[PDB]
């Protein structure tokens, strides 16, 4: 299983928009014969960086830019040349997200962060804080509905919360990243994952609530809330749910803190077929057309594309989620941040299941984190 | 021991312009007949709040403004009631230092910062960063001078490199402070007073090293620089020593923060005299002539008074010590400072002699300020 020259293989998440992607393979291999494969395999932001050290792997891997700088310091990326009327062509921040020691390592597709999104029909107002929501879950339990179900397995949705009272990764600094500055186990996110254990222990959320129940709930109207991305918003409007996406509540009077991710497209180093990569992102991918086809399959969010985001920019869910993000901060994309990722899982698994304490799991992720 | 009708007793810091304070007060006295006695007790901090609560003590208290939440706390100062037009005489940003719970409860009177003090004769390019010191130390080590001497006893002088990585008193956030988010033992803290420990134990600088003997030092030439705020200014300028007031060094990047005082004047809640000090204060004190008479004796730093401060912004060691304060942070007023220094001072201490660890010193200190 190695790489052929004169073709491309895609990987995306199964969450986005693949087929939609996989149209745009199809018109580039209709102008210019050269065939695009996309695949969406399980796992794989891990999958990649052990294939792709053995020379092997997809062309082009597409995930949020946080995992992107440990696979190029790991040589597993080719740095991309875009000149400089294709980079004004997209947001700066965006460029900046997929910069590593001063090169580009990437191409931005789209900024994605997660938003409350509520069900008008069950609940009109939606709850402005975190702390309303035990008391709303107990009204609604009958109604026979609960309050709020969400992804409670990947931290990236608890995050968030955590995050609110003073949480953070890694200290941002003299424009750097303190990677000995971990703050996953001070007061603020003791105080985010108490509140979250608490909600689960009460029976308010369920410990093993995942992606698929919490979409499940929510799309057939059994909960009244739910915590998601743009990608998510095709099965809820296919759902006939009569939704809203909205800012996410405050805890202690704090803005939740989304981590925001730019979902973006890398080149394999191993790839023979760079400058064919090159092309379909640049010129099929990244253009109106290219993203709407992509979007229109799963939204995208935000998109980096000047021109397509003036358009997407009147949705008031994109307006939702470009809030939910200035409130929240940019994933750092430091090789360090896999091992925070699964450092701040695990901590939040082992303190729902009443395993470890809150200070322990806590404890134990920071040590983690930052070694 | 009471307090008098129709005198007023005034406390101050014996390191401030007290002699002019009380020129001051002989003029007010030659004009109105009352009697105004100046005294610097020691510890007037401490002692303070032991006779107010007793009903006894000064009519007028002076100390910065972070010592005074805890004294209206306790009913020991009165609120006071300039009118719309004197407020409108001082910046606003002072009014806020001596506000709490909604109420004015001291008049400011100036903007102290701390500023690196260097003498030009021995250095005429004073170090950018802290991490350059120990080897300027050695180089300048003979010579027969030091690099930098400055009061290690108290933490108001080792705190600007303590918060320089992260360190920090209570955490600001809806506009109130955390009081259960101290921030004395994460890493920027640690890292900071790890820096300060090994400087002593190295020998670049002794642990015994307090205000008379830095003072001394500087004053006569022995060493290079020292931390001091504007009340120093006047010492020095009789020493005759060609000093230059600047911008504090930098630790690992970032600028280090000295933490900000407001000098305050309070009204002790069991005075008979509320009006006479009233009068004083705003009529005497808070002018151009009054607040000069003080400043001649020792410099006071950015007064509060916008029209004699327009003269004084000129001055490029005010500017410095502006510049300084703008790079660290307002006290907060809250009653548990009291516990925050203290906490704080025993942990520096402690450290400093080898005593206790850093780690240790610091996990101790984090536990008394929170509780
Ligand atoms: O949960 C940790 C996880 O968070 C992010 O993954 C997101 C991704 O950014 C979104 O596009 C969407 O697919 O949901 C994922 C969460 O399941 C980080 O990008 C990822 O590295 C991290 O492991
Ligand atoms: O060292 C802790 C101490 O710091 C401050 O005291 C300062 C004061 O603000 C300055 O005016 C000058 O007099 O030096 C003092 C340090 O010795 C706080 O105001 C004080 O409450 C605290 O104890
Ligand atoms: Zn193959
Ligand atoms: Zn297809
Ligand atoms: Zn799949
Ligand atoms: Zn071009
Ligand atoms: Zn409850
Ligand atoms: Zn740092
Ligand atoms: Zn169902
Ligand atoms: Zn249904
Ligand atoms: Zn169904
Ligand atoms: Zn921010
Ligand atoms: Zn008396
Ligand atoms: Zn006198
Ligand atoms: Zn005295
Ligand atoms: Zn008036
Ligand atoms: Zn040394
Ligand atoms: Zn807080
Ligand atoms: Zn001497
Ligand atoms: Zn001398
Ligand atoms: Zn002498
Ligand atoms: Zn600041």
């Amino acid at each position: 299983m190695k790489i052929e020259e004169g073709k491309l293989v895609i990987w995306i998440n199964g969450d986005k928009g693949y087929n939609g992607l996989a149209e745009v393979g199809k018109k580039f291999e209709k102008d210019t014969g050269i065939k695009v494969t996309v695949e969406h395999p399980d796992k794989l932001e891990e999958k990649f960086p052990q294939v792709a050290a053995t020379g092997d792997g997809p062309d082009i891997i597409f995930w949020a830019h946080d995992r992107f700088g440990g696979y190029a310091q790991s040589g597993l990326l080719a740095e991309i040349t875009p000149d400089k009327a294709f980079q004004d062509k997209l947001y700066p921040f965006t460029w900046d997200a997929v910069r590593y020691n001063g090169k580009l390592i990437a191409y931005p597709i789209a900024v994605e962060a997660l938003s409350l999104i509520y069900n008008k029909d069950l609940l009109p107002n939606p709850p402005k804080t975190w702390e309303e929501i035990p008391a709303l879950d107990k009204e609604l339990k009958a109604k026979g509905k609960s309050a709020l179900m969400f992804n409670l397995q990947e931290p990236y949705f608890t995050w968030p919360l955590i995050a609110a009272d003073g949480g953070y990764a890694f200290k941002y600094e003299n424009g750097k990243y303190d990677i000995k500055d971990v703050g996953v186990d001070n007061a603020g996110a003791k105080a985010g994952l108490t509140f979250l254990v608490d909600l689960i222990k009460n029976k308010h959320m369920n410990a093993d609530t995942d992606y698929s129940i919490a979409e499940h709930a929510f799309n057939h109207g059994e909960t009244a809330m739910t915590i998601n991305g743009p990608w998510a918003w095709s099965n809820i409007d296919t759902s006939k749910v009569n939704y809203g996406v909205t800012v996410l509540p405050t805890f202690k009077g704090q803005p939740s803190k989304p981590f925001v991710g730019v979902l973006s497209a890398g080149i394999n180093a191993a790839s023979p077929n760079k400058e064919l990569a090159k092309e379909f992102l640049e010129n099929y991918l990244l253009t109106d057309e290219g993203l709407e086809a992509v979007n229109k399959d799963k939204p995208l969010g935000a998109v980096a594309l000047k021109s397509y985001e003036e358009e997407l920019a009147k949705d008031p869910r994109i307006a939702a989620t470009m809030e939910n993000a200035q409130k929240g901060e940019i994933m750092p994309n430091i090789p360090q941040m896999s091992a925070f990722w699964y450092a701040v899982r695990t901590a939040v698994i082992n303190a729902a299941s009443g395993r470890q304490t809150v200070d322990a799991a806590l404890a134990a992720a920071q040590t983690n984190a930052a070694a």
